């Protein structure tokens, strides 16, 4: 459930938070 | 605020799930 | 982190929206 | 959208966080 929470909450987000994520997630990889 | 929840969650994503949110957000920063 | 993710996430919420969390949130208790 | 999320994450909550949900909603209603 977390997973398809997070892609919905992802719209939300513009240019600068979706940088924000995109660097999370690949320190997290 | 979104995006602290959602940096929050990620913290509970298996590696599947990380690469999902990892190739979604790839597709839309590039477009 | 769940728990704090929803909690942060409350406050995008107008009184409908917070009136349908409670309606779930009372059928789960 | 948020609410959809919001809404799927309480199903990963225990007892003791649904509570506490309860209890920050409720208040945000009264006031
Ligand atoms: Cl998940
Ligand atoms: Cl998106
Ligand atoms: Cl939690
Ligand atoms: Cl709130």
């Amino acid at each position: 459930n977390v997973l398809t929470a997070i892609l919905l909450l992802l719209r939300e987000l513009d240019a600068e938070g979706l940088e924000a994520v995109q660097q999370t997630v690949g320190s997290r990889l």
